[PDB]
């Protein structure tokens, strides 16, 4: 039920991460035996599936995405799309 649309969440906005902190994340080469990596078979950011050849990574809050796309997202929204937790992780 989306009757009241509070589109802008948070009173204070979350800052974007630095590339250095993202590049330091574990690089997971998506192999052909990996149709899904710790989640669905689809990378929400790309609305596309996981196949051999793409580069995945794991956010410290245990959430997998493609490194290429998450590196841009984290510097744009600085939040894990699935849990809305900040990156780098809050305290
Ligand atoms: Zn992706
Ligand atoms: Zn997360």
């Amino acid at each position: 039920m989306g009757h009241h649309h509070h589109h802008h969440s948070h009173m204070v906005a979350n800052p974007p991460a630095s590339k250095e902190s993202i590049d330091a994340l574990p690089e997971i080469l998506v192999t052909e035996d990996h149709g899904a990596v710790g989640q669905e078979m689809c990378c929400p950011i790309c609305c596309s599936e996981y196949v051999k050849g793409d580069v995945a990574t794991e956010l410290p809050c245990h959430h997998y995405f493609h490194k290429p796309c998450v590196s841009i997202w984290l510097q744009k929204s600085g939040t894990c799309p699935v849990c809305r937790c900040m990156f780098p992780p809050p305290l």
